């Protein structure tokens, strides 16, 4: 039941017990709360999608022991309660885009995907750097000042990082850059990046690297030429010192060119 004008609050009657409902889509309605009595009634819920509604701010903790995908994107939330997700130990995906979120509370350690974009984070929360298995992460269009180096992140299966449109100055990869060896997408477009670190060649499994629209960026380091698996390397509005006007725009050509300059440069 989505895109209807349901509202302003859904109250499921406690006398009804529906243990077979393994999905619930209440998106794009005019809800102003989470659906109440959702734990006693919809016992085994998998995907609770409440996108697009105008939800003010959560106060009652979900208790769905079997939740797997939550989705509260495009809402009016500004702060999530400090124990609102503690009683759902199976959460993997959690989307909270386009809110006014500023702090992230305690999360279950099973969370694999976590897409918090466009939603006012001044800095990466400390509660998300300790996620044991955090495959994907998207925090685009926030105001992020400094992302920590690969030593601070607890995860080991980091496979996609999105941080475009942030106020990031210095990408740090000095200490233990091999921990990110599984990263398959790293976006840093529309930032204040100054220089790609020479240790970037250690991320031997990159398939895309978007450092476009970085005016302060000047030249690519030679060591980048070892990222043999890269197939996308956008260069739009990138005033490069090193001339590749003879090479063109093919990403594989850029990588091979840098790879030859590794051996010798005259």
């Amino acid at each position: 039941v989505s895109r209807n004008d349901i509202g302003p609050s859904v109250v499921l009657d406690p006398t009804v017990k529906c243990p077979t409902l393994k999905q619930f889509n209440l998106s794009y309605n005019q809800l102003s709360f989470v659906p109440e009595n959702l734990t006693d009634v919809v016992e085994k819920l998998e995907q609770l999608i409440l996108e697009g509604n105008k939800i003010s701010g959560i106060c009652s903790p979900l208790r769905l022991k079997e939740l797997k995908i939550l989705n509260l994107s495009k809402n009016h939330i500004s702060s999530l309660s400090e124990n609102f997700l503690e009683a759902c130990p199976k959460v993997e995906s959690f989307s909270a885009r386009m809110n006014f979120l500023a702090a992230m509370p305690f999360l279950p350690p099973s969370m694999t995907i976590l897409k918090l974009s466009q939603n006012k984070f001044s800095c990466i929360p400390e509660a998300i750097l300790n996620l044991p298995h955090l495959r994907s992460l998207d925090m685009s269009s926030n105001d992020i000042q400094y992302l920590p180096g690969p030593a601070h992140w607890k995860s080991l299966n980091l496979r996609e990082l999105l941080f475009s449109h942030n106020q990031i100055s210095i990408l740090d990869l000095s200490e233990k850059a091999y921990l990110w060896s599984r990263v398959e997408k790293l976006h840093l477009s529309h930032n204040k990046l100054k220089e790609i670190p020479p240790e970037i060649g250690c991320l031997e499994n990159l398939t895309s690297l978007d450092v476009s629209y970085n005016l302060e960026l000047r030249s690519f380091p030679n060591e980048m030429g070892k990222l043999s698996k890269i197939w996308d390397l956008p260069l739009d509005e990138l005033h490069l010192n090193f001339d590749f006007k003879h090479i063109g725009c093919k990403a594989k050509d850029i990588i091979r060119f840098l790879q030859q300059r590794l051996k010798k440069a005259v």
